[PDB]
This record gives C-alpha cells, sequence and structure tokens, in this order.
C-alpha cells in the first residue's frame, strides 16, 4: 500500500502529542495536540486502515469526504489536516475543550445547566443536523457522547463528531447500523428498515430528554429489555421525572420520541418548535403596534 495524505515525519515535526488523551475506541484513539509553530490546541484522531480483518481505507476516505462537505458549518467539527502512516490516518480535528455534552446529562452537573442553556444547545444541534440533512447526510450516530462543546465554563457551542456510520437517505440498515449503543437505536434500525433523516430526529429526542431529565429514555436492566422499550417506545413521562420541565419541553421529546419515522418533524421543522423560541432580553423588541 502507498500512502496517500502527509507523512509521519510532518505530523512530528509540526506537532506534539499532550499526556491528554481524549478518547479510545476499539478502532480508534483521540489525543491532543498542540502546533510547534503557534502553540494552538487540536484533537489527533489516529483510525486504523485495517479493521475486523476489513481494508477500511475507502471507508475513511468517505469519512474525510462528508467532514470536508460540512466545513461551512460551525456546528460541526472541523477538519485542519490529514497524517497517514503504515496503519494509521491521522485526522487533526479542531479541538472542542469543553468535551462531550453527555458530561450535562449526569445528575452531578443539572444544577450547573439551566433551562435556556438546554434551548440553545438544543437549538444549536438541530442548526448542525438541518444543515447535514440539507446535503443528504444522516449522522446515525447522534449520541450525546458524540456532540462536543467548545467550552463548559462557560457553556460554549455544540460540536458534532464522528462521522463513521454516515450515510446518504435509502442506503440498507447493514451490520455497521445495527451495532450503535443499543439504548440509541431508533426503532427503524431495529427493524431493518431503510435509513431515514428521521432516525436523526429520534437521536436529537434522546438528548432533549437525557439534558432536562439526567435519566436514560430507553436503557433497562439487559438488552433484551431496552430492545422491548425501544420497539414499544416505552418512555417515562411521570410527573416525579418531569416535575421541573416544561411542557413545552415536554411536546418536543414527544414529537421525536414516536415509533413511525415518517411522523418524526423535520430538523426545519423543529427549529420553529415553541419550545425554541426565546426573546433576548438585552434586544430591544419592536411589536406589531408601531408607533406612528
Ligand atoms: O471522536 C471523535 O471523532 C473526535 S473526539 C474530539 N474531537 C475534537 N475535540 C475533542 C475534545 C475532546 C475532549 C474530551 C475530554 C475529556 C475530559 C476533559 C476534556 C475533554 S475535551 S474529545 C474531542
Amino acid at each position: 500500500e502507498n500512502l496517500y495524505f502527509q507523512s509521519m515525519e510532518n505530523f512530528n515535526n509540526f506537532y506534539i502529542l499532550t499526556s491528554k488523551e481524549l478518547g479510545r475506541g476499539k478502532f480508534a484513539v483521540v489525543r491532543q495536540c498542540i502546533s510547534k509553530s503557534t502553540g494552538q490546541e487540536y484533537a489527533a484522531k489516529f483510525l486504523k486502515k485495517r479493521r475486523r480483518g476489513q481494508d477500511c481505507r475507502a471507508e475513511i476516505l468517505h469519512e474525510i469526504a462528508v467532514l470536508e462537505l460540512a466545513k461551512s458549518c460551525p456546528r460541526v467539527i472541523n477538519l485542519h489536516e490529514v497524517y497517514e502512516n503504515t496503519s494509521e490516518i491521522i485526522l487533526i480535528l479542531e479541538y472542542a475543550a469543553g468535551g462531550e455534552i453527555f458530561s450535562l446529562c449526569l445528575p452531578e452537573l443539572a444544577e450547573m445547566v439551566s433551562e435556556n442553556d438546554v434551548i440553545r444547545l438544543i437549538k444549536q444541534i438541530l442548526e448542525g443536523v438541518y444543515y447535514l440533512h440539507q446535503n443528504n447526510i444522516v449522522h446515525l450516530d447522534l449520541k450525546p457522547q458524540n456532540i462536543l462543546l467548545s467550552s463548559i465554563y462557560p457553556l460554549g457551542d455544540i460540536k458534532i463528531v464522528d462521522f463513521g456510520m454516515s450515510r446518504k437517505i435509502g442506503h440498507a440498515c447493514e451490520l455497521r447500523e445495527i451495532m450503535g449503543t443499543p439504548e440509541y437505536l431508533a426503532p427503524e434500525i431495529l427493524n431493518y428498515d431503510p435509513i431515514t433523516t428521521a432516525t436523526d430526529m429520534w437521536n436529537i429526542g434522546i438528548i432533549a430528554y437525557m439534558l432536562l431529565t439526567h435519566t436514560s429514555p430507553f436503557v433497562g436492566e439487559d438488552n433484551q429489555e431496552t430492545y422491548l422499550n425501544i420497539s414499544q417506545v416505552n418512555v417515562d413521562y411521570s410527573e416525579e421525572t418531569f416535575s421541573s420541565v416544561s411542557q413545552l419541553a415536554t411536546d418536543f421529546i414527544q414529537s421525536l420520541l414516536v415509533k413511525n419515522p415518517e411522523k418524526r418533524p423535520t430538523a426545519e421543522i423543529c427549529l420553529s418548535h415553541s419550545w425554541l423560541q426565546q426573546w433576548d432580553f438585552e434586544n430591544l423588541f419592536h411589536p406589531e403596534e408601531t408607533s406612528s
């Protein structure tokens, strides 16, 4: 195999890895790096070209092609550079210093996140997913671990990451598809129904539910119970779980967590939801009744 991307010798001339390991999966590791020339921080993602006995360089090229298309969208993590060695393709990504939005979904941080914050983060996620869907990209892995923040103190802006599972509308629900984290899989995936933009909208429903309740809508004692919860759309909307959650947020979640993907609103329709309509109080409102 000949290498396509910039050499490893150039990587090590231009960047130094730091002792901050950001992430590790079976066939990928993310490590913080610093430009030796500017001191700017980046995330270096090391993708193995050989996985499960399969040559994956074509799939990695398709993933880079999707990041490259979304680089005008500030809700999507930006790709800076690409390097390659014998076993890895290395993505130099924008560093999202706040880490995962998942942290905001733990009971511990609940008291540090307002309704205002949750409304803004969901609006920013919808802006990203709107942009992807207008370009016929379905992300298909929008778990809260795949939405990052530019900062937590104070609360910054969202960055969608990890286009490993992304496809076009109408692609087959193959073996890769049906191997997400069980609790985050849409009902149409459990039924090997075809890929829809509606699958991402299901996941935005889950993210809102988790930010607002600090609980998982679908997870059970075991995968069997998780799969029953999803396939039956068995969701806890109890007075105890929702005592401090507004009706408008409940409406937003309930419009997305529906079994039939065709009944879920689009990203565009979600951006017009009454829950997300808020006036910045520091701006001067111009009413319908003019002074003239
Ligand atoms: O998985 C991927 O496809 C890319 S992951 C990634 N990309 C860009 N910037 C950051 C910052 C991270 C952070 C993770 C983490 C964990 C603890 C404290 C701070 C942080 S900041 S992960 C990441």
